[PDB]
């Protein structure tokens, strides 16, 4: 229905706003673009499904997310990739992991405060019906 297409349009507006607020935070600059294969040629041998905030924007506009649960799976993948590739005790790995955990926690906190639970439940029930 037109009413259901309006629901998914409102979801996309919400997701673009959250993603922009993450992408302008100086702590999260390292997560804004894909890892450069020329600088880190080993990255794509270890990390099987790369993800970053520019790719998340592209996926919103492709209509890949029908629920906020769909979106948070990709935020969780950005974080888990960083914890997997950078697991060591040295300061450079520890700084990346602290920033990855802060990206995940900040996304969840914005969504807890600003996403209505009944709006998310409506999105889930339309998705289930298709
Ligand atoms: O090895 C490097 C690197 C980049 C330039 C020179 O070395 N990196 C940084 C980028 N990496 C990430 O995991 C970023 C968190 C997304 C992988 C580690
Ligand atoms: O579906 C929702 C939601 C957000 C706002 C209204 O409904 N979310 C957030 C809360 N979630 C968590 O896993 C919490 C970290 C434990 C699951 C996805």
């Amino acid at each position: 229905s037109m009413q259901e297409e309006d629901t998914f349009r409102e979801l996309r507006i919400f997701l673009r706003n959250v993603t922009h607020r993450l992408a302008i935070d100086k702590r999260f600059r390292v997560f804004t673009k894909p890892v450069d294969p020329d600088e880190v040629p080993d990255y794509r041998t270890v990390i099987k499904e790369p993800m970053d905030l520019s790719s998340v924007i592209s996926k919103i506009d492709l209509h890949k997310y029908l629920t906020v649960k769909d979106y948070l799976r990709d935020i969780d993948l950005i974080c888990s990739n960083a914890l997997e590739y950078n697991p060591d005790r040295d300061p450079g790995d520890r700084l990346i992991r602290h920033r990855a955990c802060a990206l995940r926690d900040t996304a969840y906190a914005i969504i807890k405060e600003e996403l209505d639970e009944d709006f998310e439940q409506l999105c889930e029930e339309i998705q289930e019906s298709r």
